[PDB]
């Protein structure tokens, strides 16, 4: 049903509708010799898009670009970058470039300028506390604290009830910690606890790489998050 690491070429990209105007997009890239996969979101907006997260490199999000056109049709007028990281911002040169308004927090675009990576144009406002909630079109953005890295936004889609994790939520196949170099071990849980306590009414749960899942994969992350700080 949901597209599959093995079932998607490395400069492919496939999209998963999951409710009327939700679908993720679903990517694969090489990443020290193994092959991930790699989720973001699209969210209907009247007669436009909205993006969450680039497909993890230009060419993998030029792909992106095509296939909402081939798939959809509508217009993406706005993308907004969940973290720092190249699988999140990877991608968005490519979007400016089609006239995308691409977004991120002050503290997202402050690191990926210091990391050399690719900068969202736009300032998300509001976000700088944990906690922090702000209503962008028809999702909800959500800073819940340090995690996977001290900038990492999630977003909810309160018509389908799909909270997007990106990557400070693990699905179920991985049981070991993943790429941890920026993370916040000790306040990950908290954070995760923060999600839990502000979308307990979440369904359908997406991580920043693999299937989707329900609310069990934040209790999830943080069995894997704690047994990995021990
Ligand atoms: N100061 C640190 C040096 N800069 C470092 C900044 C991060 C980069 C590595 C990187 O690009 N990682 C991304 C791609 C990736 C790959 C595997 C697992 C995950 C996961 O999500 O678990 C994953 O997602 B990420 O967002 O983390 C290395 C240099
Ligand atoms: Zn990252
Ligand atoms: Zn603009
Ligand atoms: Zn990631």
């Amino acid at each position: 049903e949901y597209p599959t690491v093995s079932e998607i070429p490395v400069g492919e990209v496939r999209l998963y509708q999951i409710a009327d105007g939700v679908w993720s997009h679903i990517a694969t890239q090489s990443f020290d010799g193994a092959v991930y996969p790699s989720n973001g979101l699209i969210v209907r907006d009247g007669d436009e898009l909205l993006l969450i997260d680039t497909a993890w490199g230009a060419k993998n999000t030029a792909a992106l670009l095509a296939e909402i056109e081939k798939q959809i049709g509508l217009p993406v007028t706005r993308a907004v970058s969940t973290h720092f990281h190249d699988d999140r911002v990877g991608g968005v040169d490519v979007l400016r470039a089609a006239g995308v308004a691409t977004y991120a927090s002050p503290s997202t675009r402050r690191l990926a300028e210091v990391e050399g990576n690719e900068i969202p144009t736009h300032s998300l406002e509001g976000l700088s506390s944990s906690g922090d909630a702000v209503r962008f079109g028809p999702v909800e953005l959500f800073y819940p604290g340090a995690a996977h890295s001290t900038d990492n936004l999630v977003v909810y889609v309160p018509s389908a009830s799909v909270l997007y994790g990106g990557c400070a939520i693990y699905e179920l196949s991985r049981t070991s910690a993943g790429n941890v170099a920026d993370a916040d071990l000790a306040e990950w849980p908290t954070s995760i606890e923060r999600i839990q306590q502000h979308y307990p009414e979440a369904q359908f749960v997406i991580p920043g790489h693999g299937l989707p899942g329900g609310l069990d994969l934040l209790k999830h992350t943080t069995n894997v998050v704690k047994a990995h700080t021990n």
